[PDB]
């Protein structure tokens, strides 16, 4: 298993990482039929998503999928600093696959 | 896939943008059968619904209802403020489609 | 749809509305079985229950239970304060139909 | 229905009450095969915990142990004081049956 | 049921105790395909996982590594210290079987 966010991103197609090192600015979420997705946008004008489940998604991905919209809420709500992000870059906005949080108040 | 709760709303029949820009005033939780729901209402007199689970919802939008229903009760709790509301207004008080928050921190 | 907890209440049989406005004194969960339930009490002395599941209970408030239990806990947990609760007092304790929380923030 | 942690445990067979009076000292969780369960320690010495579902329980106690294990991790973590515990006395470490928690009141018993 | 992290890593192979006491420096999580874990580290420059869900996983254990995932966010956000973990060795990084939490205050 990797060891890192961006080990992880790697070991993927169409996966980008990308440096957030910033809260999240906006908290969108859709219960609207066919459109039940997160949205998140930073102050640096990216956004992203977590897209609606489907065909795209095996099963092992379901709870997974769901997990990652609770992270996003309570990293929103909490206001803490997302490090970077693993997303599929041929998706509009960027689907989020994994996800790197880091207090540094160390090192590493 | 919409990149905004704006953009989001404009795929819908029926549905309507609320710029509440506020924190949610009163949260009520009914458990009664038949009325298994959450109202939210704003200082502005806006009330708002996440509606019972019907016939009118497709087969995983189960999920989104629930979640819905578990982001509005600890926004009020943490009160955190609202931006946007999208809504269906062919239903009263009016249903929440999407959610968007925005802290400008 | 109901816009109140009053307009909510008003619609059962054996409900009945009390003003709480006040948080929660004690919280009671109980895994024990058939006795998995959540009690919660009031400075007041006024004591409620979030009656354990069964045959008076349809399967769409099976998830509304469950969340009414979790909505007791954090709003315990965090101290927030109650505004009203509709109960059915054909129960003892009194069972909890539905919640508000209100904010003069 | 009880209204009472204390009226609750004296329906069952080998529960007892224990006040508690005191915030969780150590919370351990574990995910290891056939040991899905939580220890809880006080610094009184007291050790608890809530058990690895099996026969004992049955399926409507399923969500009561999850949900049970879901608030003493945030009891932990939040520091909030507990304040009786009705435990099986029968199991090693004890067995939670039911938790409750008081919050302040000046009116005084 | 063992009283302790140390005598419940003692009945299982390929297990080890690592003495963090220390709060979470990362927060890593995945929900790509084949990859849905969780990977958590420390300044000490330590490393773990939640793995993937698989076959050495009986099927009460499909809850209790969602719980240990849910466990090791919150602690991460609340910045709580992590006293021991209960690892398997044979595994890179090494796998998480429990994680114990103290506070001494």
């Amino acid at each position: 298993a990797p060891q890192s966010i961006t080990e992880l991103c790697s070991e993927y197609h169409n996966t980008q990482i990308y440096t957030i090192n910033d809260k999240i600015l906006s908290y969108t979420e859709s219960m609207a039929g066919k459109r039940e997705m997160v949205i998140i946008t930073f102050k640096s004008g990216a956004t992203f998503q977590v897209e609606v489940p489907g065909s795209q998604h095996i099963d092992s991905q379901k709870k997974a999928i769901e997990r990652m919209k609770d992270t996003l809420r309570i990293t929103y709500l909490t206001e803490t600093k997302i490090d970077k992000l693993c997303v599929w870059n041929n998706k509009t906005p960027n689907s989020i696959a994994a996800i790197s949080m880091e207090k540094l108040y160390a090192g590493a």
